[PDB]
């Protein structure tokens, strides 16, 4: 069960405690999302492309708290990473989501995330994981920040970093 | 399992997190012992006098590692304080005692804690709590840090707070 915390309190401090406190693993990521929505989020589900989580999702997020959550690579000597989409229902019946793709492979490959509300009940799958990373304009895990309208009268401030040890922090704001 | 962090990322806001994640509990404790004693400890057993914690003590704290521990009233609808013991049994042989002590009623108790290093492995429990509290003249949660030297070439500095949603961290270093 991942944490819930005060919005205030959600920083990159915190998140680098959690990726701390998940051991010497060559990928694994400490995620972050602050809603200040004005909306109660109740988990729906997670997908990973690649990679698990020892978690589950905070089941209820209420505006003003902040989910914290984690992943990893498959234990062992595999060549893989920590890729995933973790979902939720928000009280109007939109699902908010967030992919993150940490690679094992930097030689090709690179840090990426995205945040999108979906109409409807979405459920995470693969179908998104592919439509948040090839075809919904995901940000770069680039050492910046990034802002973007929602629709819905929201937007996403987000920041992810560039390594294999990431850290994903987004918050979900009133525009 | 209670986090094992980077003893330098051990600070009164991390601890403050760990708080808000236990939700709205009337008494609840954030409880966290960073090692940088040259040696490493390996989880012994709690003890609860009052109260009790969802989660178990991390079974390795190596030297420049943090842990992260916390408790809270007894499960269920019967409200109590948060008092206890944890213990530690060191790379020497000796046992590393943390008493934390959150009473139910303010009005005639306040927030106390101590820390001494035992002879031999020796299991927390009421005997163990008795000494801490009665014996050994524990330190008042009066958000002050306070020094004591151990013994084995080690001194210990803590921290607490006088509030039902404390926080404790104490910092376990050469002399």
């Amino acid at each position: 069960a991942g944490a819930v915390i005060d919005g205030a309190s959600l920083s990159f401090d915190i998140l680098k405690t959690v990726l701390e406190a998940l051991g010497n693993v060559k990928r694994k990521i400490a995620v972050g999302v602050d809603n200040e929505s004005g909306k109660t989020w109740t988990a729906l589900n997670t997908y990973f492309r690649s990679g698990t989580s020892d978690i589950v999702l905070p089941h209820k997020v209420p505006h003003g708290k902040a989910l914290l959550y984690n992943g990893q690579k498959d234990r062992g000597p595999v060549a893989t990473g920590a890729v995933g989409v973790l979902a939720y229902l928000m009280s109007d019946g939109n699902t908010l989501a967030v992919l993150f793709s940490v690679p094992y492979d930097y030689n090709w490959y690179s840090n990426w995330w995205n945040v999108r509300i979906y109409k409807g009940k979405r459920r995470a799958d693969q179908r998104m994981y592919e439509e948040l990373y090839y075809n919904l304009s995901p940000f770069r895990g680039d050492n910046g920040w990034h802002t973007r309208n929602l629709g819905y009268g929201l937007k996403s401030r987000g920041f992810m970093n560039s390594s294999g040890h990431a850290i994903l922090e987004i918050h979900v704001s009133k525009a």
